[PDB]
């Protein structure tokens, strides 16, 4: 037995969210769909023009953990926010979903990292950032102990935009896989992957990192190509479990030879896509720690992904643990 | 022409909003469906108790500013907030809704208020209020061209709790009336009026406040009465107009001798009660500032109510002009 299933490593944001025309994101420059880096003034500026909000912890690997607590697995989060009333949110919601989170502020300057999300008729979510305190994330930030102790310890390709949150992450890779443990990682945004192409390549390629989840704009962006079944073959040779999402047509898991084809939840409406990809590792990594078969990790994940764009905000605020045993994946 | 269809008055709070069962209420010893007066310390031991959550700018008259702006009036409000994250998501919100918003921060403490809402599995809210920066909101804060220039004069009973709030109230209602304004009030919650029952009656007797909302609760405390129709008849003997919600039943304005009585709107499901007065009263007031028949009134907040229900949080995510047009109130 170890003390966590999931470690989770990431960006610590609070998202600020509100809905928008189509209109607006072409007035803006908003690049639709994608996570937009931008610096304070420009966060000013975006707020000035957005409407009335609603604020909601969020941060990928934020909401991964919290999805894992809620499953019933056990989570633990390295992440940094600032001495404020943005970081005391976030670091409540995190502690309240049952994630061990201990990483501690330095100072109130610069402060807490926010992200405007923009959500379109369609559901589709085009978020803004403002890393602020997430630029301090560094080696001092891991807790040897907790990586050790952990079945699993995932992160954020979104890690690779502040300066030292690599060093912490190669850091964790030293340590988990000294123990025994395996390392994941997502590949975050398309742009993202645009960003860190081979940065990403040779994480996999060395064996740092053992499970990759992407979807497949992050797959095609990954290898450059148009021909998605080339991206599947590629990305399996690359890593040794890959899960790739397809929104509404499912996802497939690859180990070696192997692909594990899995369908997506019929869904009500499609309120709100934040978070989706966030949660499919949830359910996914859950599903791993516990011993499940690949497709029943896909199944899970897929679960928790169906839950969570059908409501507004990042972090299911319904029980996953009730819906996977309602579904017989228990 | 004037500037202000409505100006309203409240305390500036950003809501903390969580599901709880109704066993989380018995254990903290919170009343249920009520407003909670809370210091510092209770609010931090409450806060560590509560699951993840989600903010929302509240406020019961800031709400209703909101609502009236919403609607396509011309809104203003007076509420103090502080200079720090919480006041600055308040001021953000309120101002994006194209409320007229002016008030100065005093300083960083006290800070913004907050309260933390517990939604019950029947949609109930039951409040929790740290008050924060309003205990300094007075006279001083009063822009007197501002309610000179307002159709109607909003305020609540609430304010009585802060020390100097209710002076700022007594000089917006001289102003107003030397202007040939109207002054309205709502009884806010049974617990307040049990606190401020003489000076709500004298209030209304005294003709400083000229439209008065209650709730049935409200109505029933104000004359410590268990007949409903004793507070309906005292109430339009104390008030110019009455309008008095009655949940599910709809609502009845009185004015003299007149009643008119209101149906509630059909409801997919009541998600969470937060605001429904203060939505009420935003509906009743728009349609009272456009010259709209007081049945028509009733129905304009009956509307605003039954949609602010349907979703989380105290301010409709929807277009209420929108849906105005579509019920045919126009
Ligand atoms: N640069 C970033 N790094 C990590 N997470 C982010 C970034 N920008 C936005 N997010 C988060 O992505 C989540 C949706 O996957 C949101 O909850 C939001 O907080
Ligand atoms: N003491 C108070 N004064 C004014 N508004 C309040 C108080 N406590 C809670 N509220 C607000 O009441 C609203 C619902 O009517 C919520 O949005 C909440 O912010």
């Amino acid at each position: 037995m170890t003390r966590f299933d999931v470690l989770t490593v990431g960006n610590a944001i609070v998202d600020i969210i509100s809905r928008c025309n189509d209109q607006f994101l072409i007035d803006n420059q908003i690049t639709k769909a994608a996570m937009n880096l931008i610096d304070a003034e420009r966060a000013e500026l975006l707020y000035s023009r957005m409407g009335p909000a609603l604020e909601a912890s969020g941060g990928s690997a934020g909401n991964t953990a919290a999805g894992v607590a809620n499953l019933g697995g056990k989570a633990a989060y390295f992440g940094n926010v600032a001495a404020d009333q943005l970081g005391d949110i976030f670091t409540h919601d995190i502690r309240a979903q049952g994630v061990h989170y201990q990483t501690k502020p330095k100072g109130a300057f610069p402060p807490t990292a926010r992200s405007m999300i923009f959500v379109t008729e369609d559901g589709e979510r085009s978020m803004n950032t403002y890393l602020g305190a997430c630029v301090e994330l560094g080696p001092e930030d891991v807790e040897a102990d907790v990586v050790a102790d952990a079945k699993v310890t995932y992160f954020e390709g979104y890690l690779w935009d502040p300066p030292r949150a690599k060093e912490a992450i190669l850091d964790c890779a030293r340590i988990a896989h000294q123990h025994g443990r395996e390392m994941s990682m997502t590949l975050s945004d398309s742009f993202c992957v645009d960003r860190y192409r081979g940065e990403f390549l040779d994480l996999m390629r060395s064996g740092k990192v053992d499970i990759v989840f992407a979807n497949r704009q992050e797959a095609l962006s990954l290898y450059q190509t148009d021909d998605f079944e080339e991206a599947l073959n590629r990305i399996a040779a690359d890593c040794k479990i890959a899960a790739v999402t397809m929104s509404e047509n499912g996802a497939v898991i690859l180990k070696g030879r192997e692909r594990y084809y899995v369908n997506a939840i019929r869904i009500r409406e499609v309120v709100d896509t934040t978070g989706a990809g966030d949660l499919f590792a949830s359910g996914f990594l859950y599903g791993y720690t516990q011993g499940r078969s690949l497709e029943d990790c896909g199944k899970l994940g897929c679960l928790a992904a169906g839950i969570v764009i059908q409501q507004i905000g990042p972090r299911p605020m319904t029980s996953l643990s009730e819906a996977a045993k309602q579904a017989g994946l228990i």
